[PDB]
C-alpha cells in the first residue's frame, strides 16, 4: 500500500530592511508531497517507509526532487525507524507551540544546531551518508523518544561525531511538561543542548507555556521563551516573548492570530521582532490535501 | 486529495539534414506526469497546487525531476494562480489550433518569445526567484486571462522587466474569435506581441481558421497563419500556411493526420516545410493515462 | 489509470578489510517506487509507461529522482517496449537464481558486462541518448525475449556499437532450460557472452541447477556456477558454488537462508566468499507495498 499526503502554503513573507537593491516583501510559498509505504502483516507488525519532495520559492534549479529515505518497524506501541530519521530533540512536545504566521516561526523557538529530519536533498554532499536510527514509545501519557545519528556511516566510528538525544513528555488534560537532552548535537563536539518546558492549559481555549533551553555552544546562550494562545472559536490569537543570555541582544516578541476557514484550510498571519531587532510579518493561506 | 494524471508518447521524428555526422531520423518520445492536489471546502472555494515531473529523449543525465510549484484558488469561475502560472498568451484558444503530428507542431504557431508554464527544471538558475500572477474568469462562452510574471521577485522591481498579458476569447456553435496582447513578453523590454484569431466551424467535422501576429522583437516580424482540418469520423485531416515579414523568408506549409484508435490513444502523423526551408516529418502514438 | 508499487529494504552490510579508515559493516538500505501509467483499450491493446525513483544509502546528494522512462505495447501475448528497456541476457530465467541475501547478490552471478534497465539517472551524461527496442512472446511454457541498444541514438549508426540479444526460456513441472546470446554486450566491441542454464526441480521444496557462462572480454573467462536451495516450509536454505578460467581465481561460494515472515515480508541473510577471496555477509529485512 502506498499513499500521498501533503500540502500547500502561500502568502506575503516581509522583512524589513532585508538588504539593498532587495524586496522587502515578496511572496513565499511552499509545496510539499509525503509518498509512504506501508506493509501491514497479521502478526501485527507494521512495516514502512517515506519519502519526501519539496519545493520551496527561492529553490536552486527552479526544480523539485526526492530527499533521503526513512524506514521503520512499529509493534505494540513501538517503533524503531532508520535512515533519515526524526531526532528527540525535534520530536518532542511543547518545544515549537509558540510558533505563529503561515510559515510557522518564532524566535522563541530554541537558538542551537542539532539535527533532525531533512526534507531535501543536499548539494555539499555532506548528507550523503548520513545515517541514523530512532526510537520512540509510548507508555499511556508518557511519550519516549531515543535517537543516535552517525553524519558518516562509512567512516570509522572513532572518527567522526555521532549526536544521541533522549526526550520524553507527558500531558494530563491540564497540565504539560517535557524534557530533552542532546550531545554532540548537529555532530558538534560539546555541543550539549537541553529542553525543559512546561504548560498550562488554563481554559479549553487557551494555554499558557514556559520552555527554558541550554543551547550548548550558541552565542545566543540559555534561553527562556513565554508564549500563550487563545481560541475565540475559529480564530486564534497568539502571543510570545524570548530571552537569552547573549550580551546586548533585544527580547525577542511576536503577536499573531490563526482562523481555521475550514478543516484542512488555515490562514495565519502575524508580526515579530528578533533579538537582534529584526522586524519581520508574515500573512498566508495553508490547504492540506 | 492528490489525484495522479498524465501521459505517455513516442514514434519517429524525421528532419532532413539534422546535422553532419547525426541521424536524420531519431525515436523522440515523452512522459508527463502530473501531480494534484486538491483542497474542496463547503464554503464553495477550492485550494490546489500541482507538481510536474517530465522526461524527453535526450534530456540531460538520463534523469526526471519535478519543477517549480503552481497554486491556486477558484471561486465562482475565479481562478487567481501564484508561482509557476500559466500564462494569457500561451492560454487562450485558437492560437495553438493549427498544431499537428504527434510531438503537436506547427511553423504556424506564433514566432515570438513569452513566458508559459516551466514543464521542467532549469540548471541555468534563470527561474530560481521567477514567480507570477495568473487569473482567469469565464463569464459564459467569454474567456478572460490575466497574468503578471516577474523573473525575479527577489530584486527590486524597477531593477526587472516584468511580463504583462491580457487575453480573451468567445464561441457560440459555429463561429470563434480570440485576441491577446503581452507587453515585455519574455521579460524583454519593448518585446510587444499580440494576437488576433479567427475561426468558422464550416461544419461539425471541418474548421477553417486565420490567425495574425505581431511577433513584436522577433526577426520574423508579422505574421499569418491560415489552417484548417476535417473529420472522417475517426480519422482527422490538418493543413496549414504560414507567411511571415522577414525577408527572403518561405512559405511554411504542412498536411498531418490524426486517428483515434481509441479513447485516450491517438496515432498522428504529419510532414511540415519551415520558413528555411527545413522539411520534418513524425508519426506516433500518443496514450492518455 | 496510475498505480504505484515498490518496495523497501534494510539490514546490515558486512565486508571483511572493506578499507583503511572504514567500517566493515554499516546499514545498507534501499527504497524504490515504480510508477506505471497504462491505458487499456477494448481493441485488446494496452499501452504503458512506468518511471522509476529508487534511493540507495550512500547515493549522491542525499537526494531521488526519476530515471529515463520506458513504453510498452502489449497485444496477444507479444510485447514491444522502446526507450529504457529490459534486455534479453537481463531478462531470461535461472540466471540469477543463485543468489541470495537481502541484497539479493551472488559471485555466482555472470561476471561479464551488459546492458539492463538502468534504475538511476547517471551524472557521466553517458545514457542521456540512451535507447533500445524490446521484444518478449510467450508461446505458452516457452518464453522469447530480443532486445536491440543504441547507446547515442543521435549519432549516426556505423559511429556507434550497438548491443543485440536474444533469449529464451521454457519449463516445465520440473525441468527448466534457459540460453541467451548477446553481441557487443555494454556496446564493447567483440564483447559476445553467451548463457546456458539447466534446473530440475527434485522436489517442491528444492531444486538445484547449473549455469555456463561465456563472459566474453570479462577476464573472468568461462565460468560454471553451480546452486540450490531447500523450502521448510516458511524458511528456505540456499547454497551456490562458482568457478572462473582466471588464474589464481579462488572458488566462489556462499550459504544462506530466507524467512518468509508474512506475505510481503522477507527476513534473509548470508555469508559469501569471492573469488579474490572476500568476504562478504548480510542480514536484512524487505517488504513489498
Amino acid at each position: 500500500e502506498i499513499s500521498l499526503n501533503g500540502y500547500g502554503r502561500f502568502g506575503l513573507q516581509y522583512v524589513e530592511d532585508r538588504g539593498v537593491g532587495l524586496e522587502d516583501t515578496i511572496i513565499s510559498s511552499r509545496l510539499r508531497i509525503n509518498i509512504v509505504g506501508t506493509t501491514e502483516t497479521d502478526q501485527g507488525v507494521t512495516f514502512g517507509a517515506k519519502l519526501r519532495m519539496q519545493w520551496d520559492d527561492g529553490d536552486a534549479f527552479a526544480g523539485t526532487a526526492g530527499n533521503a529515505a526513512q524506514f521503520w518497524t512499529s509493534y505494540n506501541g513501538v517503533t524503531v525507524s532508520v535512515g533519515n530519521v526524526d531526532t528527540a530533540f525535534d520530536s518532542v512536545a511543547l518545544t515549537y507551540d509558540s510558533e505563529m504566521g503561515y510559515e510557522a516561526s518564532s524566535f522563541g523557538d530554541a537558538q542551537s544546531s542539532f539535527f533532525a529530519y531533512n526534507s531535501k536533498y543536499d548539494a555539499s554532499g555532506a548528507l550523503d551518508n548520513y545515517n541514523g536510527i530512532a526510537v520512540t514509545y509510548s507508555i499511556s501519557g508518557v511519550n519516549l523518544y531515543l535517537s543516535y545519528v552517525d553524519p558518516d556511516q562509512t567512516v570509522d566510528s572513532s572518527l567522526v561525531t555521532e549526536e544521541f538525544g533522549i526526550a520524553a513528555d507527558w500531558s494530563n488534560d491540564m497540565i504539560s511538561l517535557a524534557a530533552a537532552y542532546t550531545t554532540d548535537a548537529g555532530g558538534i563536539v560539546d555541543n550539549d543542548i537541553a529542553f525543559v518546558g512546561a504548560a498550562y492549559k488554563f481554559n479549553d481555549a487557551g494555554t499558557v507555556g514556559l520552555n527554558w533551553y541550554d543551547n550548548g555552544l550558541s552565542t545566543a546562550g540559555d534561553q527562556v521563551t513565554l508564549y500563550g494562545n487563545y481560541a475565540f472559536g475559529a480564530t486564534t490569537v497568539r502571543a510570545y516573548v524570548s530571552d537569552i543570555d547573549r550580551a546586548g541582544a533585544d527580547t525577542a516578541y511576536g503577536i499573531g492570530a490563526d482562523y481555521q476557514f475550514a478543516e484542512g484550510v488555515k490562514v495565519s498571519g502575524s508580526v515579530q521582532s528578533g533579538f537582534a531587532n529584526e522586524t519581520v510579518a508574515d500573512v498566508g493561506v495553508r490547504f492540506d490535501f
